[PDB]
């Protein structure tokens, strides 16, 4: 078995290898990359997502989210308080202000220490989940707005045609903005490109060990666990690496820099934080190997997780027994 310790793998495709996205994903999996839950892909040196980022400041962040924490420094939840709209230029200036900017630090490890020590005492503002793309239409390789759609994959594998669309999302971050522990909707893959700015640190649990993380989360968030049988679908819980190590949960960590792709694999729980002002683009995707994970994906039916239009069909076709109750949650 390839990559039996489930280490995060880093790939350096050539420009020729960068042509066929599906083929490269399948290659990475042939080498065991999925066992980690997460892989990094460094694009060939010839490639670019677009010519410059000089003209992005007038993008609107219609609903910036203030991420307010509750709990202890290594075990907390976050809720999102909606703020008034602002442009990307306004948000950048905010991120760089004395109240929100990255503190002085020695290196990524020192910054990571400061994040876990101090995150809960601040409420950074995240421009998350903004439909759109920063890839130039002329970028033909690994263009996250031109990928094969999940509905087309389901149709090719299973023969059933379904409604729904699959488009990318932009994320504008600042120091301490945080993504809570989660897998993707329907335990899909994700791909994330860091277009510009400061790094993003990731933590990930190997898919084969995801249930160990779930069991710890039920112990650490006991009221949330009684409320919902899949409360990590709410995307609000944080657990630090120190706490994970204390409880024997297998995980790995890596820092993504501008110009790099990350791929998350089906049922790879991940969480992380931004180092400073940045912009990422991400989308879900599927492969033939996903289908069996999609059929088994947990679901939130308490009603909190409330998700896209296109997830309906995935539940309806892959999880017909659950359908009924899940749609009661969504309505
Ligand atoms: O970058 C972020 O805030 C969150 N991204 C992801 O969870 C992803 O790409 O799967
Ligand atoms: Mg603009
Ligand atoms: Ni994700
Ligand atoms: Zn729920």
């Amino acid at each position: 078995a390839q990559n039996p310790n489930c280490n995060i793998m880093i790939f350096h495709p050539t420009k020729e290898e960068f042509n066929d996205f599906d083929k490269y994903i399948a290659y990475m999996e042939s080498q065991g990359a999925h066992r980690a839950g997460l892989a990094k892909i460094i694009p060939p040196k010839e490639w670019k997502a677009r010519e410059t980022y000089d003209n992005i400041s007038e993008i609107l962040i219609a609903t910036p989210l203030q991420q307010v924490a509750s709990g202890r420094a290594g075990v907390f939840t976050q809720y999102h308080k909606k703020k008034k709209a602002m442009t990307v230029g306004e948000y950048r200036h905010l991120a760089n202000s004395k109240k929100y900017q990255t503190p002085p630090h020695q290196n990524f490890e020192d910054l990571e220490r400061k994040y876990w020590k101090n995150r809960i005492y601040n409420s950074p503002i995240y421009g998350a989940d903004i439909s759109g793309s920063l890839f130039d239409e002329n970028t033909k390789q690994w263009n996250l707005g031109h990928l094969g759609t999940i509905q087309d994959l389901l149709e090719k594998e299973c023969g059933v045609v379904i409604e729904g669309v699959n488009t990318p999302y932009l994320y504008f971050g600042m120091w301490k903005t945080t993504f809570a522990w989660h897998t993707e909707d329907m335990d899909l893959y994700s791909i994330n490109y860091l277009h510009l700015g400061e790094p993003k640190t990731w933590y990930v649990v190997p898919p084969e060990h995801g249930q160990r993380l779930e069991r710890l989360a039920r112990e650490l968030f006991p009221g949330s666990s009684r409320g919902c049988g899949a409360f990590l679908r709410h995307k609000v819980a944080l657990i630090s690496p120190t706490v994970l190590k204390e409880n024997g949960i297998p995980f790995n960590r890596i820092t993504q820099e501008a110009g790099e792709f990350m791929v998350t694999f089906p049922y790879g729980y991940h969480a992380g934080f931004n180092h400073g002002f940045n912009c990422a683009e991400a989308i879900n995707f599927a492969t033939p190997r996903w289908i069996d994970y999609g059929k088994m994906a947990s679901q939130c039916s308490c009603g909190e997780a409330r998700v896209t239009f296109s997830m309906d069909a995935f539940v309806r076709i892959l999880q017909p027994e659950r359908y009924d109750l899940w749609k009661r949650g969504q309505d």
